[PDB]
């Protein structure tokens, strides 16, 4: 894209331009994607969800709900500010079950503060029922949405239904080439909060004056030119993502399910999942509460199997998420069970999603795990 | 300014994070390093993985930055801070007084390198082992500085360096934890990436941060990195100037004998003598404390404004910030008087003897 194009604008005009200036077309670019009133960007997703709660008022020994199945970064933030995350097990589309949500907030001793929710691969959850629990419980509903820019629920971004939400632009590699996360909302005050806590609260003196401590999460203008370069082409990206997910439930549908968005919603699909063996009666094996433990999830045969094999071709696969709940850090946590996450784990399979792949190169991969699985 | 030639070699496919990383080391002849989003992320990780937990008290430089102390909110801690002497740093006699009065023995001492002067390292190490205090060293504006031939940030347990000032907003981002223990630092790589054990799927055991650096960034460090020395001596070039043309009516303490200051920001005291240095000896419960500039530096401050010249004043001791009231602060009164006497003024390294030259002009007519 135009990547080198604005990285060289941002060192040439450094010296005579606006301040920031990616950086504010960025967020103005995200709005317009978006259609969100408000728009910060910072270093990352997890800074923008610490950012979050803390604005949204949570303290050390509030509670707050998350998605049990997601990546760890989504619910570290609860840990930064002393808090307590209460984990709920996933339905159908990989996120947080309604049935589950319901049973945790009715049990809970304490009213939960908020509910971080992920949007896990892009996925879109069942928003309309969500929105209405977090509403009827007087519930802060924070929508990670890190993997989910350019995924939609009946016409409407991802992102946009909680108080706040949270996009990502880099993938969760080790090392990444750029960096960077975006915080939205509905309340401009609180936004503008965040704005401020993002360089180190400074009061607007000619000094440095602070009534409060803040950090230092504002995002650099060289990111921000890669940003608004990312956005210019996140639309055809998302429609090649389809693509891809498509082509793959063409070549592997015999073996393998391939679980429907909801209806009326639109998964950006920014990463392919598969299940093998699997059936639909599967699901819901259990409904209980647990006090979390570590426990290891053993990969079904094939799956193993087909990550060695593809392994030795130089194509690389991966498990599914491994869901909070069975993690050693959160033992002791409270967590509620329907046996889904561990299943998916169990019997899934994450594929190769790059968006510069032809259907050829989709087409090989698929013969290969074909070969393997049988 | 390989910048834009490293960032194109990134796009055209952490080579330059591991890059970036052994500058430092080769720079500063550390062992360890590891390149994170900022020098607020190193202090933060080098705090945790030193063991400070909720309630443990951390000592601090008071006449500093409030992104190098901040982190000890972040982990709930309690910050004594401790006033300066002639080199803008930590005071070693106040240094002691805090240590024998605390309740409870300090974790660690956070100790900033103000404005890249050298601190008094020897006793201030010396104080430190004899006190099993972890010393910190916050050498964010102090890369290119050194002690005695010795790199600061290579005194204490752990160090860190930052890359682009304090604007709100900057071109770029990033900052340098470095250590002498390669298990701590390298647990420290561990938290900035999420705490991931490894194998092939996710699974945790504690939980970390995003502090990683990414590769773009990475490739501009390495730039900056391969030019700093020719930066360094054109900075101490411009100090040296304004020392030249304003040495008359403004104060430049020199840096501490066999130490070699960065000056990566000239500043110069107006209306100063050495004797009024320690004049208010005390320690305090903090409170919000407004401090009125020395009537010339407010003027000079504006005057220069106009002229489409920035100044700016020196940092605002944590020890009148309304945020830390209730701590506890020990001083002499010197980080107070250099706030109201000091100026920071422009130091860009494209500046010519000439511009300098002209500044110091536009300074000598405002202060008359
Ligand atoms: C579902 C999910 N939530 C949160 C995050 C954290 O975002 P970041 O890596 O930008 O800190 C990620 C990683 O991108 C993610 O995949
Ligand atoms: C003296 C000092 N300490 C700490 C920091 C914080 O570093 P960063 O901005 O990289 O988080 C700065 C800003 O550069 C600084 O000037």
């Amino acid at each position: 894209g135009n990547e080198l194009k604005y990285i060289e604008e941002v060192f040439k005009s450094n010296y005579i331009a606006p301040l920031g200036e990616f950086v504010n077309r960025f967020e103005q670019s995200v709005k317009d994607y978006s259609k969100s009133e408000n728009a910060l960007a910072l270093n990352s997703a997890t800074a923008a969800l610490h950012l979050a709660l803390r604005v949204a008022g949570v303290k050390q020994d509030d509670i707050v709900l998350a998605s049990s199945f997601t990546f760890i970064a989504s619910v570290a933030p609860i840990c930064y500010l002393k808090a307590k995350p209460v984990f709920i097990d996933c339905d159908e589309t990989y996120n947080i079950d309604v049935d589950l949500l319901k049973l945790a907030i009715k049990e809970c001793e304490k009213k939960p503060k908020a509910l971080i929710l992920t949007h896990l691969y892009g996925n879109a959850a069942k928003m309309d029922e969500i929105v209405e629990i977090c509403k009827e419980n007087d519930i802060v509903l924070i929508e990670d949405a890190a993997e989910a820019l350019g995924s939609f629920y009946k016409n409407k971004a991802l992102g946009t239904f909680g108080e706040f939400g949270v996009y990502s632009y880099n993938g969760n590699k080790i090392i990444t080439t750029s960096g960077g996360g975006m915080l939205i909302g509905k309340n401009k005050e609180k936004i503008e909060k965040a704005r401020f806590y993002s360089t180190q609260a400074r009061e607007n003196c000619l000094h440095y004056e602070h009534l409060d401590y803040g950090y230092n999460y504002r995002l650099s203008n060289v990111l921000g030119a890669i940003g608004v370069a990312q956005m210019e082409v996140l639309e055809q990206r998302v429609l090649k993502k389809r693509e891809i997910y498509e082509w793959y439930k063409e070549f592997l549908g015999e073996y393998f399910s391939f679980l429907d968005e909801l209806e009326n919603s639109r998964s950006n699909r920014w990463l392919s999942t598969a299940l093998i063996n699997f059936d639909k009666n599967e699901l819901n094996a259990c409904q209980k509460d647990i006090n979390i433990s570590q426990k290891n999830i053993t990969l079904h045969p094939k799956i193993s199997k087909l990550i060695e094999d593809l392994k030795n071709k130089q194509i690389e696969t991966r498990p599914l998420w491994k869901a909070m709940h069975t993690q050693e850090v959160f033992k002791g946590a409270k967590a509620y069970l329907n046996g889904n996450s561990e299943l998916f784990f169990q019997k899934g399979i994450c594929l190769p999603s790059g968006t510069a792949m032809s259907k050829d190169d989709v087409y090989e991969i698929s013969k290969l795990i074909l070969k393997s699985i049988k």
